[PDB]
């Protein structure tokens, strides 16, 4: 239940995704990553910005040393995070990753968003007046950094997220490049189901890895808390009733089927296990039909404050 | 039950309406609001003016803190007064309001209506200066979202053909209701996507100040309750329901129990498209609100 990426690597289509909110103990990460691949996850997603990687590296080990999988049955992913832009930061952002995973490699290393962030310490640096800093970036030499992590054999392969069809033909058209990006990570669902730059990613032979499969988090931070509730949607309530399924596992198929990856965040054990059943079923094209007519333009994540960066890929 | 605004946040299309005359001591905007939380409305529509906000805001926090509702199910809206168009008075205004409420921020922030009044004076303020103030106010997260009230056509075209626009008005708040059903308005509104909201969209509380005092009482109009027979409902339920399927998002004020629980049904029936039509019949062109001290104002929307 792979795809095979443009550089030669595999990537299971279903991956499990470990950011959870600062309210949620660290602790946790470490235990679900754990009960997701006892349930028979094999990727798994994270990234510098979720605080997260010496747990979820930990969970990744434990299960390795334990006989359960081998390094090599786990897709790893980590990403670079926007403050870490520059080129001669890229490199060492991911030692650092690799480092607090207590991983030697990631299979897969991706620049988190093109909208970059002055340089330094913290995470989202912000001025007097409390607004964040951007930075400017020429992005196709943060992408010759990454092309240089991936001859260094410290990640497998490299791709992006968050970057819109001009932002990658940026990359695509950059003389001298060495490697494809493998994927977009992108925000893509029933509500805004991406399909315009899926064709895209197809005919360029890049994966479309979709995040907020879900719905999202509906963190109060990025999400209007009346926006519609993917997962109440009619719609996918009677395609679960119609397959004896839940609108959750209708969704990851959905996605499935159309050639895209999806990843799937829980921190609940019930949950967890239900989401890899997305493999015993399958979804009609009417049925599948019916999920594209849901399709809105809906993004979840909004931010007034970085709709105004030059590189805000919705502009 | 929600519309997406242009600036992608969510409004629910039931409002609760907060205004009531000064004889009606504030306590009761305490109780009534309470009373709509309790009943389900989550859109709450109050002013700098209706000297209520912190009532209303009270009541607001109360369910909050009993656990009723999350502050973010609540979509709650206040309004810069006339007096406070200079731009340099827009911000502490909001501030003002926020801080009467108890609130950290408010859902919407509407530009009360386009008549400044000085600092009845009159004052003369180029709205497009205290747009951008607003704006400033929406950037600093103070008002989730911004918009105006009692704007004409031409005046929205001002804001929107303003160089350097930042935001857009999400909705025009606007005198809406089947006897006066703005459907010239609602069509540009909806070209330009800014959301009409309706107010005295049950024929207004007819305050002997404002209202003409034999203009019909639009709650007794034969077809409206031809119509809630057929439907097995009530003419203001018929009015609310009108509104809801033009596109509009409809405000109701009550405050009697017993009516706030009957409005929050009108999710309940669906009226036929033959319905719309014999609704869209009564149209005539009439304003339960009579200011003609105020006609002479250069800003005056009916001029
Ligand atoms: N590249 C990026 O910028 C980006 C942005 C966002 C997300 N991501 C990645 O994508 C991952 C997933 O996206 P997401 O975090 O937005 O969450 P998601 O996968 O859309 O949604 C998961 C939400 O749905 C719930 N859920 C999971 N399984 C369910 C089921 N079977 N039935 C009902 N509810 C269920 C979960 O709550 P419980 O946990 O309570 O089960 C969870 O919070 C993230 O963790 C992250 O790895 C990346
Ligand atoms: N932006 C502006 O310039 C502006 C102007 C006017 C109003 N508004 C806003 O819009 C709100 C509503 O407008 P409005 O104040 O003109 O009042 P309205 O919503 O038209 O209601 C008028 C009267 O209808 C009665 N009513 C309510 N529900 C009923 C039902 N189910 N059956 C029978 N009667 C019912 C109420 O009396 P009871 O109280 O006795 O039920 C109320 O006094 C105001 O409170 C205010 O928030 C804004
Ligand atoms: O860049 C970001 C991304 C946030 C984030 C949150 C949760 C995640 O699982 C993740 O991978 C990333 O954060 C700022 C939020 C934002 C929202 C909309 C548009 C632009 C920016
Ligand atoms: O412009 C107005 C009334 C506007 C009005 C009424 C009800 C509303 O729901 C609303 O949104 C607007 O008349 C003068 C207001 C006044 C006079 C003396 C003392 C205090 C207030």
């Amino acid at each position: 239940q792979c795809v095979k990426l443009n550089d030669g690597h595999f990537m299971p289509v279903l991956g499990f995704g470990t950011y959870a909110p600062p309210e949620v103990p660290r602790s946790k990460a470490l235990e679900v990553t754990k009960l997701a691949i006892e349930a028979g996850f094999r990727h798994i997603d994270s990234a510098h910005l979720y605080n997260n990687e010496e747990q979820v590296g930990l969970a990744i080990r434990s299960k390795i040393a334990d006989g359960s999988v081998k390094r090599e049955d786990i897709f790893y992913t980590s990403k670079l995070w926007s403050t870490f832009h520059r080129p001669e930061l890229v490199r060492p952002a991911l030692e650092n990753s690799l480092k607090k995973a207590q991983l030697d490699y990631v299979d897969l290393y991706l620049i988190h968003s093109p909208m970059s962030l002055k340089p330094g310490e913290e995470l989202s640096p912000t001025d007097e007046n409390g607004k964040v800093i951007f930075d400017i970036v020429d992005l196709c030499t943060t992408w010759e950094a990454m092309e240089k992590c991936k001859d260094a054999g410290l990640a497998k392969s490299i791709g992006v997220s968050n970057f819109n069809r001009r932002q990658l033909e940026m990359i695509l058209n950059k003389p001298g490049l060495k490697y494809k990006p493998v994927c977009n990570q992108v925000e893509c669902h029933p509500y805004f189901n991406r399909s315009k730059l899926l064709d895209f990613c197809k005919s360029k032979d890049i994966v479309l890895v979709a995040y907020s499969a879900l719905g999202s988090q509906r963190d109060k931070r990025w999400v209007d808390p009346n926006s519609p509730v993917l997962l109440e949607d009619p719609v996918l309530c009677a395609l679960a009733k119609k397959h004896k399924r839940t609108p959750a596992l209708i969704a990851l198929r959905y996605q499935l089927q159309r050639g895209v990856v999806v990843l799937a965040k829980s921190y609940n054990e019930q949950r967890i296990r239900q989401n890899v059943q997305v493999f015993e079923f399958q979804l009609t094209a009417e049925d599948m039909k019916a999920i594209d007519g849901l399709d809105r333009n809906l993004h979840y994540f909004n931010s007034d404050s970085f709709a105004s960066h030059p590189n805000y890929p919705y502009s």
